[PDB]
């Protein structure tokens, strides 16, 4: 819009270009993303959803027959301060702090019903103050990596505890500095997490063989144990992980039970060292 300037591009997301851009008026910096009546009006109630840990929808402009979404801007995400931190790894008491501030996010989102489904690092925005912020929240109303076992198994009327598998992913990732589950198709991605945490049945899932897209084909797969997968986490943070990685979604944890969990007896907000 007019009233912009793009200073630059610094994405392309599901929904279109991203945009660092100034505010002419406010000379406010923002995030800019060009979209490509249900929408509209979800998108406006999407402005309300206001929380530490979730990135700001600043404003929604309509015009021209487009649709800008206007965001708080941070400087980085999660992704990129990974890649800078690949040598070391990020220390410990910052993955917790991390995780411990995401399911705060999630626990908020989750109790208005709103959930996130498509969360991954590139959509975890970090400051120099310590803060981690879920961005592209609520809006679905390329990567398979943190996507739940029950949307791969085509189940359309998903809970949740979908972001609760993502998180799990993703907290995996930052102790280990490897992807869990790098699948490159959707049978792949399926298959290595069968691989790593067993082929599901009647017994640890029931209803799973019912699913769409469930075959009685599927190889069956033993499930590796924890201590081979995350090392060298504890068994506090093992114990968590594992139950926001259960198969069943009533089983699997919510973001409310996950923050009282003992992993998160000795939290702190440590400051990431970071370069802008
Ligand atoms: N430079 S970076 O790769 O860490 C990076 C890339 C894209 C974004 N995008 C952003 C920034 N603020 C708000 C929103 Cl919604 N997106 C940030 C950092």
């Amino acid at each position: 819009m007019e009233n912009f300037q793009k200073v630059e591009k610094i994405g392309e997301g599901t929904y279109g270009v991203v945009y660092k851009a100034r505010n002419k008026l406010t000379g406010e910096v923002v995030a800019l993303k060009k979209i490509r009546s249900t929408a509209i009006r979800e998108i406006s109630l999407l402005k309300e959803l206001n929380h530490p840990n979730i990135v700001k929808l600043l404003d929604v402009i309509h015009t021209e027959n487009k649709l800008y979404l206007v965001f708080e801007f941070l400087h980085q995400d999660l992704k990129k301060f990974m890649d800078a931190s690949a040598l070391t790894g990020i220390p410990l008491p910052l993955i917790k702090s991390y995780l411990f501030q995401l399911l705060q996010g999630l626990a908020f989102c989750h109790s208005h019903r709103v959930l996130h489904r498509d969360l991954k690092p590139q959509n975890l925005l970090i400051n120099t103050e310590g803060a981690i912020k879920l961005a592209d929240f609520g809006l679905a109303r390329v990567t398979l990596w943190y996507r739940a076992p029950e949307i791969l198994l085509g189940c359309k009327y998903y809970s949740t505890a979908v972001d609760i598998w993502s998180l799990g992913c993703i907290f995996a990732e930052m102790v280990t500095r490897r992807a869990l589950f790098p699948g490159d198709s959707e049978i792949d991605q399926l298959f290595r997490i069968f691989r790593t945490l067993g082929t599901p049945d009647e017994v640890v899932w029931p209803g799973v063989t019912s699913m769409p897209d469930y075959k009685p084909s599927f190889p069956k797969w033993a499930r590796q144990d924890f201590s081979k997968v995350v090392p060298p986490l504890d068994e506090d943070g093992r114990s968590l992980l594992s139950q926001m990685l259960h198969y069943d979604p009533n089983k699997r944890i919510s973001a409310k039970a996950a923050l009282a969990h003992p992993f998160f007896q000795d939290v702190t907000k440590p400051v990431p060292h970071l370069r802008l």
